[PDB]
């Protein structure tokens, strides 16, 4: 249903915020998945980079290579949209990823493999990664991002939340299995937190 995919998919990226957050879903950070360098805080919706690593009980969901952690729950039908706050200035990532995603390895950071999604902030510049393909993004003034994804209709966006919605980037995917909110922190100071609008 290629036609009607797209109709929906344009409907989206014209949506304003008060209309996706008619698609809100709360994202809870899981402490199973959290690196040793990631500090959950606030009922576990904030996260932060830990100066020292801490001592994590070994899971094997567990980031062991990158200083990343994934929401509770996977999402594989339906239309979901969260909201992260991040402090300006910082090496981070907001994205999504299969549970089939590797937790060990270079092959379990966001966006270098063929399980995750996601836009990042390096170095001051802003990128989307996937696949190990990288896209550089126009700067934006926004401390906040939005995530919908349409699992029904097969596509991810990426909004730049200030004042009004901006794209930042868009992937079309079928997705194969269910999906994760992801996240990356790793400069110092770096903090995502998921909000309560
Ligand atoms: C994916 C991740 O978080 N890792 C832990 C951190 C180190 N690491 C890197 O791959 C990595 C090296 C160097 C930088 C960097 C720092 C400052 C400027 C430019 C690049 C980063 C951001 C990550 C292994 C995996």
């Amino acid at each position: 249903m290629a036609s009607l995919k797209a109709k929906v998919l344009e409907t989206f990226l014209a949506k304003s915020r008060p209309e996706l957050l008619e698609y809100y879903i709360k994202v809870i950070l899981d402490y199973n998945t959290a690196h040793n360098k990631v500090a959950l805080s606030e009922c576990y919706t904030v996260a932060s980079v830990a100066e020292m690593p801490q001592n994590y009980r070994p899971h094997p969901q567990r980031f062991t290579y990158c200083s990343q952690v994934l929401g509770l729950h996977c999402y594989k039908k339906g239309i979901h949209y969260w909201e992260v706050e991040l402090q300006k200035n910082n090496f981070c990532g907001v994205g999504i990823c299969y549970g089939s995603m590797n937790r060990q390895g270079p092959e379990s950071r966001l966006g270098r493999n063929s399980a995750s999604w996601c836009v990042e902030w390096f170095n001051t510049k802003i990128s989307a990664w996937h696949n190990n393909v990288e896209k550089t993004l126009p700067s934006t003034k926004a401390t906040r991002v939005g995530v919908l994804l349409n699992c029904d209709h097969g596509f991810v966006i990426f909004f730049a939340v200030a004042d009004k919605v901006h794209l930042m980037y868009k992937f079309r995917v079928d997705f194969t299995e269910a999906l994760y909110p992801a996240f990356w922190v790793f400069s110092a100071g770096a903090t995502l937190s998921i909000c309560s609008p």
